[PDB]
């Protein structure tokens, strides 16, 4: 924090003055500024890095809009008490009560939920007028738990950036340049390798700017007349932080890596409630570009292959390998207190020259990689034993962060079994161990595979009993984290009395989420984030201009 | 401008507030100890005052070593297993850790030996308590370290009741000041930023504010009570914890506005709790630290065993919050004890947590039947009642069958002694914490024996908790709390629950949180001592 006095506010203490600066150029920080610009404030975009779009540049950009302007054209409707049952029953599992006035869930939990609803479909529908978002529909896109019987509206929900590749992969780079060309042509300035360090605060205690460290090592101080809004994303790449606050111990995670938890330091002499810090979005990812801090990486929504299995360190499947990514994750951190160790801590993706040549993908951060792609990753060998010293080697390599990890003696053996199980599972298309396949967000993410006329379950094919044999270790990490300063439902940073610091505001991953330790659905991090930067730009632009 | 003025003024009156007062007190400084409740004690009062000091003096004098490289390995293994590294500077550890666990052995026994020497905390030796992890290679000196207070009964259950009664005479006995109904609530700083007393809120909603020349000692316990730190800040969703009820998270909300690091606020000692006494508020409950009976499993809500029921305490609770993301539900949430009349009559205690309750005990938590089918129409009432609380869980339809099979299959494993699904009694520590059973001259392994075939029955419903939390302004190894850049805030310490432990989510040995507890208390009442008058 820095505090200035009367005297100093009003002297030629700043290097430059706008209505509202913006802190960060993802969605939330982009989208903030755009509904701030179009009440005809003056609008500035900080970004610590040199280039814009963070994290929301490398994503797929699925963003869950309930009901949306076309959803309701196709005739489905969403309706307000049906979607507050869902996000309730999916967020709070233990206290969900359809019985409870606000269904079991906290009253601001249940107040943000509704400012979701009310606000996403308005927020979306102004950035596509102006040109700013324009979308497509994504109505086959179904819900992560549409079986439950709360969801109504079970498909429908996501949009994604209109020029998207088909595969959507691309929608984050699309979205960053609809986006960030509209601010621009806007007339919103950008100032990037600024780091903001500190709030700047009158002596009434209210935010009147910030200080940003450049990249000379220079520090300047630029004055928001009505507002400061963050939206500085996430703390996944500060591994203190990481490691302190989150409820596993993951190894990294798809965000920028310029994500460093800056907003928890600066708030730490605020007087903030910090909320929701034990959880991430989670996923797991391609173990080894976690550790070698590959930039490219995608967390590993899609695990791709049908004729493939993830065993543990024994050769054993643990779990059903098409499991929703943010629960896939969580398992990879059972914790074994008799042998003091994870025994899930890595497990190994084993699939065949099938899955090899009709599973893979540049996509949704599938191991199984496409010729001409980047597959530093892949282990290969022509025999199950080949692989299996090989995978001892890649293990080894990492020991120090993987608690020296060796495979069992009995890999080779148990590994054997493991895929004559498997393959019977396979042939059946029942998978009475794991229940592959049984689930419609099994099927969602499947990925690619070779059609065959036969197969029962699209999500399995037997394993074939002729090389060669690929391997990938695949590790637990983050989308991103989603803990940070509590808000009201207005973006508005709290103090510990429940009351806005006034003038200051966050939105998206760099605030705390009303959604816990859940993921609701594909786009439930992005529709989310456009709700409140579209609350928080209408709630600064009515903030009084100060000194 | 303040009521009072002393040389070092302590918030909290458990171990943590008690022995830092002390030694400031035996220094020669005027000390005042500020209490939120109307009795001394907090949680220690209710603990059984195990306290794990490495090196001490009676283990040395018996003839057992405890090198320090090799304490340094033991711990560094359990704390942080992904990176230990025998061949690392610091064993894998953060140079902090590190440090904090160094710091851990050169100071405990010198605290201990000093309290003693005093008469605040007369201890006994407790030789054959074996460290939780004793099996590990890395544990060099596997039993000694425990030390208890000296006049704890037998079974050292009212340790806590005795250190508590022992170190407040002392304090009091010594000159230490005390104000009770006197809940801290702001650190008072001057002009350069340095901690110079404190504001309290008194029972009358009137405020008072106390003056500290040299520094301000918080002792002032975790934040399990406090329901939304609780929820927002835990790796795990429990339901409350044997920690005294006051305990707030107090210095969470003090120091939000000075700058500091808050660090391991993911964790907690964790033990399984009597469920309903977790949601009864029974403030006499203990964590489920001894689950009793020989003749009695564990089963989840389909009827089946699922873990160890004699694991240690602070990895068991995590069973309890095993996450089932297809069906959007934690499986064994709540799960079920049931025993027979052979436990009922022979492994019953008043101590350690256990769910099973001798004659004249509070058995308000115990469900009774005379056969196992009206168990469980009595098991489903008793999940009905919280179902607000646990997901509307119910039992399985095929639930009577299915306890049926795994009382048959666990009644074989009781008869061969070998329990070949979860290995019941095949580490030390299982037997250690076993609690007290029938004699049985044909018993194979001392955890198990076969449940009978005719009733009376008994169950209780167990649920996951703490004893308290153990995250939050991070220390140096002198106990004085830090700034976002590491350094000093201052005149201002911590010590205990309050501050962020060293070891994770790891609980090393009976008497862990007590033993390093009394080691930076010494450290940081000798660095407050050091301290300059100010203001
Ligand atoms: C990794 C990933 C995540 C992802 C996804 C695919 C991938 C590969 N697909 C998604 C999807 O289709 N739908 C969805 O709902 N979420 C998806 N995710 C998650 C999503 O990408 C993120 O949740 C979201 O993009 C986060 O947006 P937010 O605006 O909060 O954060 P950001 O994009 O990371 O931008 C933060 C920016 O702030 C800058 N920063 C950081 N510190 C400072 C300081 N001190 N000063 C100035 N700027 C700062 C960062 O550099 C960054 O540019
Ligand atoms: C529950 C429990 C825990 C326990 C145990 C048995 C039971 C039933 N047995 C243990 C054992 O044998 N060995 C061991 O190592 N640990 C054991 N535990 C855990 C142990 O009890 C605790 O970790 C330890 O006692 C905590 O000590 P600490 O001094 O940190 O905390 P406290 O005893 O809870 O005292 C805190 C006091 O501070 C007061 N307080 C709180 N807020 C304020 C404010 N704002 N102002 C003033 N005072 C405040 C509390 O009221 C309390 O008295």
């Amino acid at each position: 924090v820095l505090t200035m006095t009367d005297a100093q506010a009003a002297s030629a203490s700043f290097s430059a003055e706008y209505d509202i600066v913006v802190v960060g150029s993802g969605c939330a920080g982009l989208t903030s500024a755009l509904f701030s610009r179009w009440h005809g404030n003056s609008v500035v975009v900080l970004e610590k890095a040199a280039a814009l779009g963070g994290t929301t540049f490398k994503s797929a950009f699925w963003y869950w809009v309930p009901n949306n302007v076309p959803m309701r054209a196709a005739g489905i409707a969403d309706p307000k008490p049906d979607f507050l049952k869902y996000v309730a029953r999916v967020t709070r599992p233990q206290f969900y009560d359809p019985e409870h006035p606000t269904l079991g869930l906290t009253q601001w939990e249940y107040d943000m939920c509704e400012a979701i609803y009310d606000s996403a479909s308005p927020a979306a529908e102004l950035l596509a007028q102006k040109g700013a978002l324009p979308y497509r529909h994504v109505p086959f896109a179904t819900d992560f738990f549409s079986e439950l019987p709360e969801d109504k509206a079970k498909s429908g929900r996501v949009l994604t950036p209109k020029d998207g590749s088909p595969s959507m992969a691309n929608g984050g780079q699309v979205a960053i340049r609809t986006l960030s060309t509209a601010a621009r042509r806007d007339g919103i300035a950008f100032k990037t390798g600024h780091r903001v360090q500190r709030v700047i605060l009158n002596s009434k205690g209210e935010a009147i700017g910030i200080e940003a460290l450049k990249d000379d090592n220079s520090v300047v101080r630029i004055r928001a007349r009505k507002a400061v809004i963050f939206g500085s994303g996430g703390f996944t790449h500060d591994p203190e932080l990481r490691s302190n606050f989150l409820n596993v111990p993951v190894y990294g995670g798809c965000a920028a890596f310029t994500n460093e938890g800056d907003l928890v330091r600066i708030t730490s002499s605020l007087g903030v409630q910090l909320r929701n810090m034990n959880h991430a979005w989670l996923c797991p990812v391609t173990f080894e570009k976690a550790i070698g801090r590959d930039g490219s990486m995608s967390g590993m929504f899609s695990v791709a292959g049908d004729s493939m299995i993830f065993v543990d360190k024994r050769g054993k499947r643990v779990v059903n390998e098409k499991l929703n990514y943010n629960e896939l994750c969580q398992k990879l951190f059972e914790w074994d207190g008799a042998k003091v160790e994870y025994p899930n801590l890595v497990l190994i993706s084993i699939w065949d020259q099938r899955s090899q040549d009709h599973s893979a993908s540049n996509d949704y951060g599938s191991a199984i990689v496409p010729p001409g792609a980047d597959d530093r990753h892949v282990i290969k060998s022509d025999t199950l034993d080949g692989l299996s010293q090989q995978i001892s080697l890649r293990l080894k390599k990492y020991a120090g962060q993987i608690g020296h990890m060796e495979l069992s003696s009995d890999f080779n053996a148990n590994l054997r079994e493991s895929i004559l199980r498997f393959n019977g599972f396979a042939s059946t298309g029942k998978d009475e161990d794991f229940h592959r396949g049984e689930r419609a967000s099994d099927v969602l993410f499947n990925g690619s595979t070779k059609k065959e006329p036969d197969q029962k379950n699209p999500t399995m094919w037997p394993i074939s009993s002729v090389g060669p044999y690929y391997a990938a270790l695949v590790g637990g990490g983050t989308l991103d984290t989603k803990g940070g300063p509590k808000t009201n439902t207005h973006g508005q940073i709290l103090d510990i009395h429940d009351k806005p610091i006034r003038g200051l505001y966050g939105v998206g991953n760099c605030v705390a989420s009303a959604s816990s330790g859940a993921y609701w659905a594909g786009g439930a991090t992005l529709g989310p984030m456009i709700a409140f930067a579209y609350r928080a730009a209408n709630a600064a632009h009515g903030e009084p201009k100060r000194t």
